[PDB]
């Protein structure tokens, strides 16, 4: 047992198995005779649920008497991943339950793999949300995060002859232990109809209704004592719905479908109408409940100094034109009153520049679905233009080019723009890319409004992405400078002292070689696969998509492959290289990618003359649970997307706080980070913004890179002639085709500079001892990159509340 | 407190108070500031449900070791009701909950209220496999009941403008305390394909799989701590299912639809695809199920001794095919080994004579949804006529009528035939059904094999139908004979000796009266109603049906009506006439049977004439929870269907077991009820099956009727002018169109006698202490309709297994 995982008490231990046989025998129906792994830990669950309910009544009473300010974070996702170690390690229960579960024979370890992830997101965002709730616990706030239970989270990946598979995620087959049905709490969400203009006021008739079952589950913040909501709605179809017979019950289907599934798709925008329904289902159903829990605390003037609603990007839009709907169309409040509550009441954060990925919903579909939203939204529009013009006279395009909507083949409303307009704050999530909002896409409305646009650097949790997925780490750290770190991550700076210790460089790399170990274990049992412990490990884990450039990283594999066999006896560092991720199911080209990563490990991995120097493996169905795995086994971490592109990223900051270098551009929060531990601690290589932006006046053409540099002019020629694909020779023709003339994110630019940054990599690397030196500064000056950080900041910069460490009673 | 419901120990009801708490606590999550009666409801409910599992488990566990003969009752429908109080009085707990509640300051009758009721039947079949459960687990039977779960279970009746509307049945909508999922024993179950035949065997490929998943229900015996299993079946789409992506997950819902919703179809045969899929479904499961627990007990000629499986009418008729494919197909026996052994292990039970009941599949659906059990069917025929063929030589037309392929316009296969085969016992449900049976609709096959030929006259269990929903009257009776009589109702025999004590006559009389009471005040608190308690309960609750006869029933209330209002100041014993039941949705006839009720109502109620001399009410959405409230309140019984017609009745029984009289034809059960009372205790009239056959050799004309009986007469004429219509005259032209031309239940061939013996009856109520005497020689002579020996006859006459009274160990 380590000392972070708490202690193994006498009458606990013993007061944990009487539990966990009660619940075994009562809860599950079964003796230990029949029990098998799964019922273990179901068994488990309930034992260490029971732990949370008396905290979690008593924080709600807690909200109740003494009436704060309540953060309402609505998002589509939340990426919550397993939720049984997360819940011991903030309850200090995991030691205790390491001991109970040993007397009664049971390996908890074994146990907890068994637990299905809660893949109700995609990547980033919805991670983001997940690590949010984590430390608006920790911090005591008064939050609650808003979603929807989708039946289906994100796709299982499975490859087939080296292609993504994709199957259904159904992680409530087993059940959810986790979560409490709040049937009593139902409420009904509106969709068509159309709109009556009577004397006093308009009203939306003959609309179909769809009820919105909540679903609740706990969210403890980092021992003490307080555990939070997340309400999950699902859609439930009333009774009298299509009430030949049979028909209109088997129909009930279409009202439920709308938490049926999570859009598979990572920073792209598809406009289907289900998609649409599911974010106003998501907005009508918990601005109900919010206005349910604020009447029960009518003047809406002190609504803003009660209630904050977190727009987490586009998605919960809708809850601007909703609230507005309400106040005055049900509270009957004058226009001018109810937009200033709005505003006051709703901040928006934006997650991406890309232009595929901002919501532009057709108004036709805005006409049928949502009539009075439409109405809403162009008399917003209406009164948010006469501002424009009246602070820039004369300005027409301005006008046009910030209006909410958008003219052209189908006229389309611009949420982005909505959310600007009715929300008091809007914020990127890093610096950079926060400043090129304000020069360049959010021009014209910072222009308007310079004091709505702030930044807010996304973190992580360092509970989940430290102490839970590499206690052998926070124990060395926690035996030098103590636990305080865990809640106050900045405290990580006074290992800076250590950086000359010779007994902590030692445990540093050590715990890296263990958990390479056990990774490189993990490997060979669940997918038969070899690979040498004492290589590099070189892994870039994320969403596959081009802007992150999965392909840069695959020219450099092909590199080092080529200039093997060109040298065959020459040394070389040994490497195992990493990609991991799912690409969307009607993402094409990012499906050819995972196709070309797995044939170059067709062809690396069975080279006689490359041996165990160099291996290339696709991580299958990468997840939350995955990267808790792969990511402390990492020696260096890949983030090299073209600048400009990637808003944030967050798997860099679990990167860099677990012991991995970093090789990437100066994007997104590798600038912050490459800041914090100094640019000499960091690899950073490749076009900045700026030159980006020259080679685009410019014009890019890759043809030049092809000509003047030989090694990458083989590689292609291997791509296009069939090397990596014997069989079907063309095979990758779209990728070549796409490289060479419509490469949006200019992979043969950093190329060179690339694999020249990736040689010092491999240099530094060689030399064991500064290697971990400079690890040691990188953990050290990750404590910014806390999750803790950014909620304290959105809490006093924009939802105007204190946070607070104090713990609540027992 | 009353006797019969058990101790109100000082350990127990601490101990059951402690853990109603824990539960609210820690299982409902809420505390006693915010906890609701369902909260409580559920808290109860878990802690009753924690006194099951342990004898739950050990009874399974006791077959395991023992490993005696298993009992399958294969059926579509389980009509069990609320759970609750059935295990309260099961387990001897009803009265310490009682208590342990009260002590907790809540009223245990308002939360039981609030359970929501299984209603997994249509009425009498699926009402019967429920009693028959109770009683295999307190005869203790190793007995599996296995069925499929409906999410929507028969749907709950609503009167709007006196029209009959109906809305799904979301029974699940809370939750079910009582069941417990099973995933880990999912089984596929196949559909369509095609049959491929190779060197060694037939092979049934490219088949669509559904999965089926096993959610079990406990069902305990009384009082001898058995508690058996019920398997109810889920369907679940493989994960692979249709794996653009967003659609093939949407589409996972065809699937799954399979057990969607109950068919609410009462004694009618509807060919629709969903259906047959259904009755495949829990079939291909079950036996999987079965013969698997049989390998764990491969010759599977000792099948047979571990092996009965009853079929609840030819619903899950495909049982036989299915045993013979997996015997022949999978395990690889020889056809006529396979043969022996399956009707070695089939018994079929049939229900009913109507020939729109009958199930005939058209071959193109089997052929398309189950091509090898349609050759396995084929097959089966051929070497059965030819069985036929040898027996009767030359007889060419009784090859035609026994073949079970029917020809004609569509040939169809004839289900029932089909049983008769492959079974070594085929039964009738009351004596009179039983022969009709082998007189008529069987005589051909009864001639073949005789000795397969058997009764099982039908009962009820006196659980649920006195102890539970007349604990007054149980309580009586058990201080005159004691307690055991609840589990040997022949023991009720001894009350005739207190047929002429002046003590028990009062107390009978009360108790009746006092549930009256109870009733006419639940009438008016759910309903808004008002009745006379003081009146004769006149009722008659059963599905909606043209063979049921509410019709005559109508005729009759029109009578007394029109008797009135020629005579205002004449004396007439105050009737309350009390009419409720479901008619199937598609069942034109019998929503017109139900407006009709209604409008006789709406004209009647209302007369100022009449006064409160005569009520007629139309029971909503009648269903077993309201059955056991109607029954102990009802005064007149009415089972007045055409001679013939109804197999046998069930709802007679608990009629007569509750203190009721009993209007009615000598048809079904009736007629060994007034056999077993004595006919002077009965109300008997009309035509008995000898006449109903005469007057079909004559041939039925209703005119006849009409011109000789002047009040008949009037009633037409009244229904024709639209004196019970006035906005719509020829409102009820269907009804009285019917009536005159192609009525096939002879309505007015038993007016007279009908109306006649109603006088009998008014006569009789006259004389209070008369009519409680006669009340008490039926409740006497009432225990042959027990289910408990029902289902010691099916286990010894049937399945070759000894039932036995034994408890077993705490
Ligand atoms: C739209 C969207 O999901 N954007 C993303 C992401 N996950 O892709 O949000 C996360 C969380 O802010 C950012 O780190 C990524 O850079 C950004 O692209
Ligand atoms: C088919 C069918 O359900 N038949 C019925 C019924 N419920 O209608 O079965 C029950 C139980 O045996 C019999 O009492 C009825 O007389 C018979 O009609
Ligand atoms: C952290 C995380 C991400 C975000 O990764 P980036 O590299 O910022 O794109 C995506 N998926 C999972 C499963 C994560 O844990
Ligand atoms: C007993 C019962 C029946 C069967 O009634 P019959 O009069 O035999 O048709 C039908 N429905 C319910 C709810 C029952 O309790």
């Amino acid at each position: 047992q380590i000392s972070v995982r708490g202690l193994a008490g006498v009458e606990n231990v013993t007061e944990l198995k009487k539990n966990f046989n009660r619940h075994l025998h009562f809860t599950l129906v079964k003796d230990r005779n029949v029990a098998t792994p799964r019922d273990y830990y179901f068994a488990l669950a309930h034992t260490v649920r029971d732990h949370l309910v008396g905290r979690w009544i008593r924080t709600q009473q807690h909200y109740y008497e003494k009436d704060p300010k309540r953060i309402y974070y609505l998002s589509l996702e939340f990426y919550m991943g397993r939720t049984l170690q997360n819940t011991m390690v903030n309850l200090a229960l995991e030691n205790a339950c390491d001991e109970a579960t040993y007397q009664l024979g049971l390996d908890m370890e074994e146990l907890e793999e068994i637990e299905e992830d809660a893949g109700l997101g995609n990547g980033g965002l919805g991670r983001l949300a997940a690590c949010f709730l984590d430390s608006m616990a920790t911090l005591g706030l008064a939050a609650y995060g808003y979603g929807i239970r989708y039946e289906f989270g994100i796709f299982n990946q499975k490859i087939c002859g080296g292609w993504q598979m994709e199957e259904a995620d159904d992680w409530l087959r087993y059940g959810n232990p986790w979560e409490k049905a709040r049937p009593e709490f139902t409420l009904p969400v509106h969709f068509y109809g159309r709109v009556e203009h009577t004397s006093q006021g308009a009203k939306w008739v003959d609309t179909q209704v769809v009820l919105a079952m909540p679903y609740d589950t706990p969210v403890p913040g980092y021992r003490n004592n307080v555990v939070n909501t997340m309400r999950l709605w699902s859609a439930k179809a009333p009774n009298d719905f299509n009430l030949g017979y049979i028909q209109a019950v088997l129909d009930r289907n279409l009202a439920e479908n709308i938490s049926r599934v999570l859009y598979p798709n990572d920073n792209f925008f598809e406009g289907k109408e289900l998609r649409l329904k599911q974010e106003y289902f998501v907005v009508a159903a918990t601005l109900q409940d919010i206005i349910r829990r604020f009447k029960s605390s009518t003047n809406f003037d002190a609504f803003p100094d009660k209630v904050a609603i977190q727009l987490n990007d586009t998605h919960p839009s809708l809850a601007i034109p909703e609230l507005m709907r309400v106040l005055v169309d049900l509270e009957r409040l004058d226009w001018d009153k109810a937009w200033e509550v709005t505003v006051k009441t709703c901040a928006y954060t934006n997650h991406t520049v890309i232009p595929e990925a901002l919501e532009r919903w057709p108004v036709h579909l805005l006409e049928t679905l949502l009539p009075r939203h439409l109405q809403i939204i162009y008399e917003i529009n209406q009164r948010f233009l006469n501002r424009v013009a009246a602070a820039f006279p004369g300005d027409v395009d301005r006008l046009r080019r910030m209006s909410l909507v958008e003219e052209g083949a189908v006229k389309r409303i611009n949420m982005a723009h909505l959310c600007i307009a009715g929300s008091h704050a809007v914020n990127g999530v890093a610096r950079i890319h926060s400043e090129i909002l304000k020069k360049t896409i959010f021009k014209d409305f910072y222009e308007l409004e310079p004091h709505k646009f702030q930044n807010k650097t996304n973190g992580i949790t360092p509970r989940r992405w430290l102490v839970l997925c590499n206690p052998g780490l926070a124990e060395i750290i926690a035996e030098r400078i103590g636990e305080e770190y865990i809640s106050d991550l900045d405290q990580l700076r006074k290992l800076l002292s250590y950086v000359d210790d010779e007994a902590f460089i030692r445990d540093v790399a050590k715990v890296k070689q263990e958990n390479k170990l056990k990774f490189a274990a993990y490997l060979e049992r669940e997918y038969k696969v070899h690979i040498n412990p004492n290589s590099l490990f070189d892994v870039q884990v994320k969403r596959i998509h081009e802007y992150k450039r999965q392909l840069l990283n695959c020219l450099h594999v092909i590199t080092l492959y080529n200039r093997i066999k060109k040298e065959p006896n020459k040394f070389v560092v040994p490497r195992t290289v990493m990609i991991g991720g799912k690409a969307a199911p009607g993402y094409h080209m990012a499906k050819m990618i995972i196709k070309l990563i797995t044939a170059i490990g067709d062809v690396v991995n069975h080279d006689p003359v490359v041996g165990d120097r160099l291996r290339v493996i696709f991580l299958e169905n990468y997840r939350v649970s995955l990267a808790e795995k792969v990511i402390p086994a990492a020696d260096l971490s890949e983030q090299i997307s073209t600048a400009g592109t990637e808003a944030s990223g967050t798997g860099n900051m679990k990167f860099m706080l677990n012991g991995a270098l970093t090789i990437g551009t100066m994007d997104g929060a590798n600038v912050e980070m490459a800041e914090e531990a100094g640019e000499e601690n960091f690899f950073i290589f490749g076009m900045r913004v700026e030159d980006v932006d020259r080679l685009d006046q410019r014009g890019y053409n890759a043809q030049e890179y092809y000509d003047r540099i030989p090694e990458l002019r083989q590689i292609i020629e291997q791509l296009s002639s069939g090397f990596f694909s014997p069989k079907q020779p063309d095979l990758f023709k779209d990728i070549v085709n796409m490289l060479m003339h419509h490469d949006r994110f200019k992979v043969f630019a950093d190329y060179e500079e690339y694999v020249k940054c990736q040689e010092r990599v491999s240099a530094l690397y060689k030399n064991p001892r500064e290697w971990t030196r400079m690890v040691i500064r990188n953990i050290a000056t990750s404590g910014k990159f806390s999750s803790d950080r950014t909620i304290a900041q959105y809490a006093r910069e924009i939802w105007g509340v204190e946070p607070s460490r104090q713990r609540l009673p027992a």
